[PDB]
């Protein structure tokens, strides 16, 4: 009829696309919609239904670009005000950045409809998942590149939160995405068929979330202190500020000597050289020794390398009760997954002239080892990421040890302002406690600090934007999960078989 007709054309689907893609936002946090997820993908998967492969690839593209336009607009807060550049370049780097993820999600869309064009169930079920996986996965990986807003995220309290421990984030990103499909499969075709399927499918994994992977020890309960030091941006790294941030930390810290026994300072806290700063470390690690605290706390750290020159890091030192400082000290963790732009310039010979966003303070930044040994805090582990690092799920796993008592993440948000990407970044690194199944300790500057449980849940947080501490008693857990045993290749074998399958199908006819 004429429905179908005005559906029918491509005009009226790019629009659809816009909005089923932007709808898909609201399932992160701080909205927290998850069935948004299954909505906005449902419209990725059957908009292109039914349609020419480059005309697929302009759907998928819409659908993207109205994600990641709706999504991931807030970093044009942290270019607006410190990148010191007029309004339309401004909003034409946020549009450029959405743009670009946009292709994988729009090459998705043209690849799933060249080889598999047929509406059928092998499309949406076997060959979408595993190539969304491809798609997906190629978005977080080249050039260094950014995986945010996965949907499997969005899972964190929903019913498939079960399967994160099993398979990890991406086992739901592939689950979902199925599951999605095999709803759109039944609409269009009207067929209760998909229908069946798709509810068993997501009902059958509600059931992992009762497994519990660690066992718990109260034995070696803590009290632990993370202090929020609120350090407005613009005066962060101002030569003039450093005496105040070192009050602020430090005033806010010696009461809590012989109390907490953990105390955590965020993200280059200390904003200063560690070589700079030697006899305030030397006096603040003595004062904790007496008392039998122990602190953690980000640094910038210039190191002379082999070819005698310095690699300046994002790290983590220890301090106090068993955790000694020097500048010899191994116990220290150096950031590996630096942030374009932020902690380097990707072409500064040409690039970090043309703007103060090109250059911003301590943005020229050396990385760790991909892997390091834990934190070791008075006989806590630690695992440690840095800022964005707690994203990537593998490479936390990597670095996980079955002896971590903790995972540590420390943060500065201040540049996102009020916007939902603090939101978007601490629902994400609730994922890798449930992943991994042990508590997670994330200090900030003024962004979300919290305490997240073994099974992801919250346990204690505190607001943003004020000047206080946490300090709430955390208990460690033990045991491996799955995922913790595995990272994922298995996930990787299933996207292979799965993939091998629908090549050939699509190669049968
Ligand atoms: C049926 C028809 C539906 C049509 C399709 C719907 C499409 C959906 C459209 C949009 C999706 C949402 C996009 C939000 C837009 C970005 C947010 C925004 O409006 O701006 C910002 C406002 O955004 C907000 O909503 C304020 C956020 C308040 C934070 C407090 C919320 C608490 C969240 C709790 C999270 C739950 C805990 C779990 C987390 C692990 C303004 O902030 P700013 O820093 O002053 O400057 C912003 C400049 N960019
Ligand atoms: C073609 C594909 C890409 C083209 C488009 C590129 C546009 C760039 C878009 C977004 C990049 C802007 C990111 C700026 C946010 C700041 C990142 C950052 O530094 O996070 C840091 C935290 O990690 C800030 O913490 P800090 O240590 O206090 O500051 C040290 C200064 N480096
Ligand atoms: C032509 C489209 C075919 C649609 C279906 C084909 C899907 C099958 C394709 C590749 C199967 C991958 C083979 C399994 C390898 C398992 C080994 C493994 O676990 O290594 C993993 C990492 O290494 C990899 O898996 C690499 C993934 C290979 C991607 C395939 C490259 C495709 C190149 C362009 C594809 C464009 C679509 C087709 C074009 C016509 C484990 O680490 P991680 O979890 O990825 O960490 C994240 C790092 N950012
Ligand atoms: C229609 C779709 C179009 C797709 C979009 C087009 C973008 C074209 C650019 C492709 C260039 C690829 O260049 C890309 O560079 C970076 C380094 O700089 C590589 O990645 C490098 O850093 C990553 C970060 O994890 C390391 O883990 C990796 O081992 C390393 O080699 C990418 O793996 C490489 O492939
Ligand atoms: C701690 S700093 N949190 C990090 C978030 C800022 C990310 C914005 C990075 C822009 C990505 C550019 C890379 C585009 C893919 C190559
Ligand atoms: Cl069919
Ligand atoms: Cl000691």
């Amino acid at each position: 009829m004429a429905f179908a007709s005005l559906i029918e054309r491509q005009r009226i689907r790019l629009l659809l696309a816009l909005l089923f893609g932007a709808c898909g936002t609201l399932a992160f946090s701080p909205y927290d919609v998850w069935p948004a997820a299954i909505i906005s993908l449902m419209g990725l998967q059957a908009l292109t239904f039914n349609r020419r492969p480059l005309q697929s690839a302009a759907i998928g593209f819409c659908w993207g670009f109205g994600l990641f336009g709706s999504g991931i607009n807030w970093v044009y807060v942290s270019i607006a005000t410190f990148g010191g550049m007029p309004g339309p370049v401004n909003i034409f780097l946020v549009v450029l950045l959405a743009a670009y993820l946009s292709l994988y999600t729009g090459l998705f869309a043209g690849v799933l409809s060249r080889l598999w064009p047929k509406t059928t169930w092998l499309r949406v079920a076997i060959a979408a998942p595993a190539l969304w996986q491809v798609t997906e996965f190629l978005r977080g990986w080249v050039l260094t590149g950014f995986p945010w807003l996965q949907f499997g995220y969005s899972q964190i309290d929903g019913p498939l939160k079960g399967l994160a421990p099993i398979m990890g984030v991406e086992a739901i990103n592939f689950l979902l995405m199925m599951v999605s499909g095999l709803l759109a499969l039944a609409l269009v075709k009207r067929n209760w068929r998909p229908l069946v399927v798709a509810v068993v499918l997501f009902a059958l994994p509600f059931p992992l979330r009762y497994i519990q992977w660690f066992t718990p020890q109260p034995e070696k309960t803590i009290q632990v202190s993370m202090v929020q030091g609120d350090i407005p941006q613009s005066l962060k790294w101002d030569e003039g500020q450093l005496l105040n941030t070192l009050k602020i930390y430090y005033n806010a810290t010696a009461p809590l000597m012989g109390k907490s026994s953990l105390i955590i300072w965020p993200e280059s806290a200390i904003t200063d050289l560690e070589i700079n700063q030697q006899p305030f470390l030397k006096a603040l690690d003595g004062e904790l020794r007496d008392k039998g605290s122990s602190l953690v706390t980000g640094i910038v750290d210039a190191r002379l390398n082999k070819q005698n020159r310095y690699d300046t890091y994002n790290t983590i030192i220890t301090l106090g009760k068993g955790a000694p400082y020097s500048y010899e000290s191994a116990d220290r963790y150096n950031k590996n997954h630096l942030v374009p732009f932020g902690e380097f310039v990707p072409l500064e010979s040409i690039l970090r002239p043309l703007a103060p966003f090109f250059d911003l303070p301590m943005s020229s930044f050396s990385r760790g080892p991909y892997i390091q040994p834990p934190l070791s805090a008075n006989g806590i582990e630690l695992t440690a990421a840095i800022c964005y690092e707690i994203i990537l799920g593998e490479q936390v796993r990597d670095n996980f040890r079955p002896d971590t008592d903790y995972l540590l993440t420390i943060s500065n948000d201040a540049w996102f302002g009020k916007s939902i990407g603090p939101w978007q970044h601490f629902q994400m690194a609730r994922m890798r406690a449930l992943e991994l199944a042990r508590p997670l300790l994330r200090s900030t500057n003024n962004g979300i600090t919290a305490v997240i449980g073994p099974q992801g849940e919250i346990q204690a947080m505190i607001p943003q934007f004020t000047r206080e501490v946490l300090t709430t008693n955390v208990t460690p857990t033990t045991g491996l999960t799955p995922y913790a045993r595995t990272g994922n290749w298995p996930l990787w074998v299933l996207t292979a078989l799965f993939g091998f399958a629908a090549v050939l199908m699509s190669l049968r006819q």
